[PDB]
């Protein structure tokens, strides 16, 4: 199909239970490479790339459709329907956690569980809300993107990934980040980093598992507490002893067992 091709959809493993994995900004489904081997024996696993990822066709990036996160949520619902999936566990990394939340507001019937990795409803600080960024920080980021995309990618990747600045995961993410079209990276970067999902959290009904690294430059720990406090569904938080915004890529020994526990066990 065109949309499974457009999103590089892969379906692997086998189970009576389906799990769908959604990746974050700057990466692609390869971010799940250390998790998938532990899923394929028990679950049917669906991987897909968000439109605008470096692995996707820039001809298909519709700036109108993706000026809002719900454009990505509609892509996810369209993938689920075309695969004839009527129920899945959704695992959402970074922005995909909020995309998964919006999709569950539109179609709560399709999700039995949302497992969030490195999620945030809002990155900019607000009154009695610490998201971790002032508007001037984001403006500096967008200007660096415009000014020299390759230089921005090389400085950003170690900060996003954390840990040793020369690790395999920093190199992987530096590569996928630079492979994004820079005009798409700026537009998506602005859309994501300036988003605000706080208002719809009390209306979620799908149970949510809120996981993050204790040390994450884009997600202060108090964000996980905010999510837990304001999500209207039942939820649970686990702050992992790990560093970085893509911990399932860079620190699998400490992170993958935590993700598996929350996939395999319900609230
Ligand atoms: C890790 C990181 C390091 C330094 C500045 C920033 C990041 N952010 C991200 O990645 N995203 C946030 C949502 N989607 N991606 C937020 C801006």
């Amino acid at each position: 199909g065109v949309v499974e091709e457009a999103h590089n959809v892969k379906v692997i493993g086998s189970g009576e239970a389906t799990i769908v994995l959604g990746h974050g900004f700057g990466t692609d489904q390869s971010v799940w490479k250390h998790l998938v081997p532990h899923l394929v024996d028990d679950y049917r696993v669906v991987l897909y790339d968000n439109m605008g990822a470096g692995t996707t066709n820039p001809d298909y990036f519709d700036f109108d459709r993706y000026s809002n996160l719900e454009g990505y949520s509609f892509d996810l619902i369209a993938i689920l329907e075309d695969l004839k999936i009527e129920s899945c566990i959704f695992v959402g990394h970074s922005v995909s956690a909020m995309i998964g939340v919006l999709a569950s507001l539109n179609r709560p019937d399709l999700f039995s569980k949302i497992v969030m990795i490195s999620a945030s409803p809002r990155y900019v600080n607000d009154v009695d809300y610490q998201g971790g960024f002032e508007q001037e920080d984001l403006n500096q980021l967008f200007e660096a993107i415009r000014s020299n995309y390759k230089a921005w990618c090389l400085g950003f990747a170690p900060l996003a990934v954390g840990g040793d600045m020369d690790s395999i995961a920093v190199q992987e993410f530096s590569r996928t980040l630079f492979n994004m079209r820079p005009d798409i990276a700026l537009s998506v970067g602005q859309t994501i980093f300036q988003s605000d999902m706080r208002q719809i959290l009390p209306f979620v009904t799908v149970p949510c598992h809120i996981l993050q690294s204790v040390k994450d430059l884009a997600v202060p720990v108090v964000v996980s507490e905010y999510l837990h406090a304001n999500l209207g569904c039942e939820s649970v938080v686990e702050v992992i002893p790990s560093d970085g915004h893509l911990p399932q890529l860079s620190s699998p020994d400490s992170v993958i067992p935590v993700i598996l526990r929350h996939i395999r066990n319900d609230i």
